[PDB]
């Protein structure tokens, strides 16, 4: 198959900021490749969250960015995102396992937002998923 789809295991992070009006922060991770977004489960007020789940995402744009957010769920407000990654999908080789700990990006600079546990495999549709 020619169509190639993103397999993105979302393990973990470490180390988030408190930014929850009641403590803490209740983190998720968005994954955004152009219209196509989705993202993990809530876990609740924790610093260094483990989600281990795994998404696959088809490439019909090979122009999208790969953007990957951190949100605090906030059950009585909105949710405010307060990190991020961003990739040129390009940064990515076509049969790559990429399993790699990434450093974050604060949207507010100066202030540090942690770190992000990411398996990140460009795949065609039959390989095994991180295989």
């Amino acid at each position: 198959h020619m169509t190639l789809t993103f397999n993105i295991k979302v393990i973990e992070a470490k180390d988030l900021p408190k930014v929850d009006t009641f403590g803490k922060v209740d983190p998720y991770v968005q994954i955004q490749l152009g219209n196509e977004k989705c993202k993990t489960k809530v876990i609740k007020k924790s610093y260094n969250p483990v989600w281990n789940e795994t998404f696959s995402i088809p490439v019909t744009n090979p122009k999208a960015p790969l953007n990957i957010t951190v949100v605090d769920y906030d059950f009585i407000g909105s949710n405010d995102a307060f990190a991020y990654i961003h990739f040129n999908q390009q940064e990515f080789n076509v049969g790559q396992v990429v399993d790699k700990w990434y450093m974050l990006n604060s949207y507010k600079a100066g202030r540090s937002a942690g770190q992000i546990h990411l398996v990140i495999h460009l795949a065609t549709q039959n390989m095994k998923p991180f295989e």
